[PDB]
């Protein structure tokens, strides 16, 4: 038996650790177990590509040398859930939740009131996603236990959260696969032996997100727009399918262009409602996190704009200081689609944004309807505003990218 939290007993924490890390290596396949030596002998690489590994194309993603032990890995995981929660403790960058500053330096003792607060205000109201593999803590880190930031995370893992305890040499970890949104409810500033350190307070909130899996993506999308033109008034239907058809161009750009102001064009505003009351028809039904490739004109740029050159650090830092913690508004609808996964249609965009679509939002799996071009697409409505919570950035081949963490938001 286990509490929920062992708290800062590491004595109980690491025997109980132990004790299913010996029972659990009964429960795993050879390949598995094969997939866990890999992951010892290469951890760093391993979690590194299990973030961003379904940002590349479906055949990358198959080829790479990681991806077996990924799967191996994310399977040994899902196989030993929890009966009940689970809280755990780790360190963390600020940089991970947008506070791109130090909250101490290593060599600090004290956390300032004043750096406090402004990491409270720089968290506050806002859903962070955490991917990848990560290796947890039962307890508290004490004295004898390392502490590499300032930051500790508290986080409540919930009940049927994957967990693999496994021994590693003399010592003994648990790994996790995140897969989930944080919200980070109370900071408190802690002491441990004579420094101090940020203990977040961290829920899990969950959100529908196929990543690479179009194939399970596109079966959700049918069965929840199957019907939904069926659902729409003949005008809709027609507005919808002329968008579909090519109108989108017409229609955006006209929306871009401010044209309900600067030349109205009532037949134009007609459709853009007829597409909207059609998007509203049949909400998003669950949070469902999105895919867009965004071109460099929806952040303000160009082509061949020197600040689109992620492959330069100071261009990332700039694009994070004007866009992170900001809001981003389309005037013209929002194709997106239910993968992450690069494709050739939008292989040179350097912006992934991925959307955090709350439960009741307008939307369509415009996918749905047979014989149309876009890819496993959900619409959103024209005029959709997006809470940009944090940046990253990965390399496609020699291609610095970004990864766009945004919430849809009212």
């Amino acid at each position: 038996e286990r509490p929920e939290d062992f708290l800062k007993d590491k004595e109980k924490a690491k025997e109980w650790e132990r004790k299913e890390a010996e029972r659990i290596e009964q429960k795993l396949e050879r390949s598995e177990k094969e997939a866990l030596e890999s992951y010892k002998k290469d951890s760093v690489e391993i979690s590194k590509y299990s973030q961003t590994r379904n940002y590349f194309y479906d055949y990358q993603i198959e080829a790479n040398s990681r991806e077996k032990e990924y799967k191996e890995l994310r399977n040994a995981i899902s196989k030993n859930k929890i009966d009940k929660p689970m809280y755990v403790y780790y360190f963390e960058s600020p940089e991970k939740f947008a506070f791109n500053k130090v909250i101490r330096t290593e060599n600090q003792n004290e956390i300032s009131l004043e750096k406090f607060n402004e990491f409270k205000e720089t968290i506050q109201n806002k859903l962070f996603k955490q991917d990848g593999f990560k290796d947890i803590s039962l307890y508290e880190p004490g004295k004898g236990d390392e502490k590499p930031t300032p930051l500790l995370m508290h986080l409540k893992l919930p009940r049927n959260t994957g967990m693999l305890p496994y021994t590693n040499t003399n010592n003994v970890s648990t790994l996790i696969e995140q897969g989930y949104s944080i919200k980070i409810d109370k900071i408190v500033r802690i002491v441990i032996d004579g420094k101090h350190y940020i203990k977040a307070e961290a829920s899990v909130v969950s959100s529908l997100d196929f990543k690479d899996d179009v194939s399970k993506g596109d079966s959700w999308g049918k069965a929840n727009y199957n019907d939904w033109s069926n659902k729409l008034t003949p005008n809709e239907l027609a507005d919808v399918n002329d968008y579909m058809r090519g109108g989108y161009t017409a229609i955006n750009n006209y929306l871009i262009s401010n044209g309900p102001v600067n030349n109205p064009n009532p037949e134009l505003d007609s459709k853009i409602t007829n597409i909207e009351n059609a998007l509203k028809r049949e909400p998003i039904p669950t949070n469902l996190t999105v895919y867009r490739r965004s071109g460099p004109q929806e952040f303000g740029l160009t082509l061949t704009s020197p600040e689109y050159d992620f492959n330069k650090l100071e261009n990332i830092d700039a694009f994070k200081s004007k866009w992170e913690g900001q809001a981003l508004s389309y005037p013209n609808f929002i194709s997106t689609s239910i993968g992450s996964v690069n494709m050739s249609a939008f292989a040179k965009r350097k912006i992934v944004l991925r959307i955090t679509i709350p439960k009741g939002s307008p939307g369509a799996y415009l996918s749905a309807i047979p014989g149309y071009a876009g890819e496993y697409e959900v619409l959103l409505n024209h005029g959709s505003k997006f809470k940009i919570n944090k940046i990253d950035s990965y390399k496609d081949g020699t291609i610095t990218k970004l990864i766009v963490d945004a919430t849809l938001i009212p």
